[PDB]
């Protein structure tokens, strides 16, 4: 199993910051309220596993097209804050994976 | 600004189930034991704003230094959980965007 | 007067409701742990949602408008319900639990 | 299994608050902090829980961090709903009523 090779997380963070730009909601993207409308999507992708025990991939492909959404929005709403607070989120994934392959040898 | 082109979703998505496999740790990843380890992440995350009445830009390097670290990791846990559940992310994301368009 | 709760449900009595509750429906199979823990999640999450454009500047909530006062109250009472549930499925007496948290505090914080 | 009959959710109200009041911290006591916090505390719930595929069955020391955490999810959550001017019990109540009609 894979990903498509695009978007990639500069694409998402260009469509998304557009997206919002030409709608006038940036004025709304403070870091905190950004963190909390993530925090709201970690709720709807938790809703979908909450009576189901682990036993996704054998889901129907209409349960699985909610979980791709809510997953999409919890992505979508990481992407924003982080760009919000002027991270270059896919280097400090990188920075993360080097000190995990350090501390776990 | 803007993020670097690389790594990929799907680059993420190799190195960190090879880091796993390593280390025999793919045992541990249950799509539910992923979503909740991502829910410990954004908590952590929390923790980090939760005093901060009413800007990260200018916060001090050990804030900063926690900030990345914390959204990396929900970065890497919402990866494993979308391959463990056998998702197209970066296919979902467009996808939803559409769905965002046509509801605004 | 200052602001009070009102001094009936207790915890217990919320456990209670809510047992019957699931009784009524033959629920109780599906309120392992970690089922309860992820839809305590869920409804944090529904919580969030009610804050998330919502800067913090009195008068607050209190001058909400009456149904998003209304969806306040039902969504922390949803997080109480499930907090409670998923305590007594552990068996872990919260009211006691409680008590012990804040003889900690009060170390940690003289 | 029975809870203890006190403290009640609102002694619960009124020790935190004069804990609080004691320590000159109701000025950080704003929705969205407590609501932060609160968070918080979830993630540190649901990091005893992400690894583990039952709780009565845990160390005396995980069973502690169990008591721990739930107990500060709740002080966060009744610090909340007093900052709201909330009447928590009673709201209880009312969503047992509404959760009755949802489910007949
Ligand atoms: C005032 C109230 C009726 C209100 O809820 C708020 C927020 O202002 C929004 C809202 O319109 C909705 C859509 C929101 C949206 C944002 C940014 C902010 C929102 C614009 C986002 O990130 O995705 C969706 C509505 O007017
Ligand atoms: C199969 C799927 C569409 C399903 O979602 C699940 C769960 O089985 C439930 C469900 O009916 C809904 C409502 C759920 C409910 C419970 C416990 C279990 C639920 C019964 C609870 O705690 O409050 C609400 C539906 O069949
Ligand atoms: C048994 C207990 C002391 C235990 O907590 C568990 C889990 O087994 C882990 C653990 O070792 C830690 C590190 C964990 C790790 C995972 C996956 C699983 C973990 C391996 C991950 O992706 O992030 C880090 C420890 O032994
Ligand atoms: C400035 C920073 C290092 C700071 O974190 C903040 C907050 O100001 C607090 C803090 O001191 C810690 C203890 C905090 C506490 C509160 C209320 C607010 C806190 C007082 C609570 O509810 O429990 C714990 C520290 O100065
Ligand atoms: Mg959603
Ligand atoms: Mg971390
Ligand atoms: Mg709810
Ligand atoms: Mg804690």
């Amino acid at each position: 199993f894979s990903f498509s090779p695009e978007p990639t997380l500069e694409d998402i963070r260009r469509l998304h910051a557009e997206f919002a730009a030409e709608r006038d909601w940036e004025q709304f993207h403070q870091p905190r309220n950004l963190l909390l409308a993530l925090v709201g999507e970690v709720g709807e992708l938790a809703e979908l596993f909450q009576w189901k025990t682990d036993g996704p991939q054998g889901w129907s492909p209409r349960e699985r097209a909610a979980l791709q959404e809510e997953l999409s929005d919890v992505l979508i709403y990481l992407v924003a804050l982080a760009a919000r607070c002027r991270v270059d989120l896919p280097l400090a994934v990188l920075s993360k994976m080097d000190i995990n392959r350090r501390r776990y040898p």
